[PDB]
């Protein structure tokens, strides 16, 4: 019964995003190279992966956020938290 | 309850597998840049992990299937699935 | 119920670290292209994250123990794993 967590990184400072499902909700905090803060990203799952890739020097950041049998891909491209295509059938 | 999702990408396009273990069995949905299909994989499973890398352009995947104090590695190099070398002692 | 497990590999041979919570202690298994051996890393955590950096040739992982709502991050900078700065939000 304890907390879940998840993480993803990049470059060589580095940067580093912990996503932590907590009762139900996941929220994130986040390493740039100058201490941990509070991240944007606020949605409901009592379980959380997470995937990550460069293109260029723009992270590119997708967050699979399941309740029961329902996960919901999160998508961060620079513009903000929007939902995936991600489905299973 | 929920099930249980781990994620690895590869490249820019991006290349995206997405494991989730749901009621005992691990399943595999993946993304090449046109649309989600169900993957190859399908292992027995309560628990998994997953890790990738390239050589050059052949992606290698590592899934680790945990059934109670059991945890299988399954090893994808390009030609299938096939249990690999790990063990916990 | 099952234990649980989180992975992560750097380079081409490559190298893996497979990380396991089992009854409240989190190990480690590692990978250097000539077998399967046990790794330094022993903390206590019922649920284990990872993810992990090159810069250059030199390897640095980040493991998150979580117990309760507390989670404690793990540093492996090539001189031991030492506590991380990580707090929650
Ligand atoms: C990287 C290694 O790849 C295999 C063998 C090759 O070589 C597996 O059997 C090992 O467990 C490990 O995943
Ligand atoms: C500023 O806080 C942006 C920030 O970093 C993004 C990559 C993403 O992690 C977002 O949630 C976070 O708040
Ligand atoms: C839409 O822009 C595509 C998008 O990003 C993909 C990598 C994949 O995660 C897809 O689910 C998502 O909708
Ligand atoms: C030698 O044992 C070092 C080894 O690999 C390190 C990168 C880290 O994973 C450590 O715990 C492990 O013992
Ligand atoms: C140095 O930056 C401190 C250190 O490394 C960071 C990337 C992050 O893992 C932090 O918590 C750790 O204390």
């Amino acid at each position: 019964s304890s907390v879940q967590t998840a993480a993803t990184s990049w470059g060589t400072v580095p940067s580093i995003r912990v996503y932590t499902a907590n009762n139900g909700k996941i929220t994130e905090r986040c390493w740039d190279g100058k201490g941990w803060y509070t991240g944007a990203f606020n949605e409901p799952g009592d379980n959380v992966s997470v995937t990550s890739w460069l293109v260029g020097s723009a992270i590119h950041i997708r967050v699979y956020a399941s309740t029961g049998t329902t996960t919901t891909e999160w998508c961060w491209d620079g513009n903000g938290w929007t939902k995936g295509a991600y489905t299973a059938t």
